[PDB]
């Protein structure tokens, strides 16, 4: 069994080989990158996203979210707070003022400390879930604009024509924002470019090990576990490394720098935060082998999660056991 050990694998394709991505995926897999639930992909030297990021700054950030925290430094839920619609080009300069900049740090290790002493005690706004790319139309490898859909994967694999599209989405981030621990909906795979900007630390549990995270959340999450039999697809729960260490839960970490691509794996739990400001864009993708995932996946149903069109279709083909319990969420 290649990878028993579950670590994060580090890729470094050829300009040759970053010609076919689903033949990259399935190669990473063959080496057992999966196991560790997330991967990094530094592409070739030959490559670039697109020319330059001079002219962004005015994409419209329509729903600053401020992420508020409440627990304890090391077990918090944050909640989103609306803020009013900003620039790229004013969102950067709020990341950069005194209230938000990044602190002196000596790397990113004591950066990381930093993190999971302080966080809670400040509200850091995320410029999250931007529907949109920053890849050229003219950049032909791993541009996620225009990667195979997942429609057209479960069409492929299963014979079935589904109703919905697939797009990519940017994430502007800052010093101190954070995604909470979660899979992808329905288990699937992601991929996420750092187009530009500070870094992003990862967090990550191996896909066979994610019920061990799911059982902790359960006790460190007691009200919310009641509430929801997957409460973790609310995507509000954070977890320290400390604290998983502490309850004996097998995780990695990995600090994904501009330039570089991460690929999480089907029911890979991750977590994580910015350095500073930032730009990533991200997208779901499926392969063959993540269709028995997707009809094993977990789901809400309690109204929390709520998420996009084209889950209907999968949650429907899939499990259609669950469907009906499943759409009365989201309605
Ligand atoms: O970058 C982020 O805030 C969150 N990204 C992901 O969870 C991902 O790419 O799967
Ligand atoms: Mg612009
Ligand atoms: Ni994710
Ligand atoms: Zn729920």
């Amino acid at each position: 069994a290649q990878n028993p050990n579950c670590n994060i694998m580090i890729f470094h394709p050829t300009k040759e080989e970053f010609n076919d991505f689903d033949k990259y995926i399935a190669y990473m897999e063959s080496q057992g990158a999966h196991r560790a639930g997330l991967a990094k992909i530094i592409p070739p030297k030959e490559w670039k996203a697109r020319e330059t990021y001079d002219n962004i700054s005015e994409i419209l950030i329509a729903t600053p979210l401020q992420q508020v925290a409440s627990g304890r430094a090391g077990v918090f839920t944050q909640y989103h707070k609306k803020k009013k619609a900003m620039t790229v080009g004013e969102y950067r300069h709020l990341a950069n003022s005194k209230k938000y900049q990044t602190p002196p740090h000596q790397n990113f290790e004591d950066l990381e400390r930093k993190y999971w002493k302080n966080r809670i005690y400040n509200s850091p706004i995320y410029g999250a879930d931007i529907s949109g790319s920053l890849f050229d139309e003219n950049t032909k490898q791993w541009n996620l604009g225009h990667l195979g859909t997942i429609q057209d994967l479960l069409e492929k694999e299963c014979g079935v024509v589904i109703e919905g599209v697939n797009t990519p989405y940017l994430y502007f981030g800052m010093w101190k924002t954070t995604f909470a621990w979660h899979t992808e909906d329905m288990d699937l795979y992601s991929i996420n470019y750092l187009h530009l900007g500070e870094p992003k630390t990862w967090y990550v549990v191996p896909p066979e090990h994610g019920q061990r995270l799911e059982r902790l959340a359960r006790e460190l999450f007691p009200g919310s576990s009641r509430g929801c039999g997957a409460f973790l697809r609310h995507k509000v729960a954070l977890i320290s490394p400390t604290v998983l260490k502490e309850n004996g839960i097998p995780f990695n970490r990995i600090t994904q720098e501009a330039g570089e691509f991460m690929v999480t794996f089907p029911y890979g739990y991750h977590a994580g935060f910015n350095h500073g400001f930032n730009c990533a864009e991200a997208i779901n993708f499926a392969t063959p082998r993540w269709i028995d995932y997707g009809k094993m996946a977990s789901q809400c149903s309690c109204g929390e999660a709520r998420v996009t069109f084209s889950m209907d279709a999968f949650v429907r083909i899939l499990q259609p056991e669950r469907y009906d319990l499943w759409k009365r969420g989201q309605d």
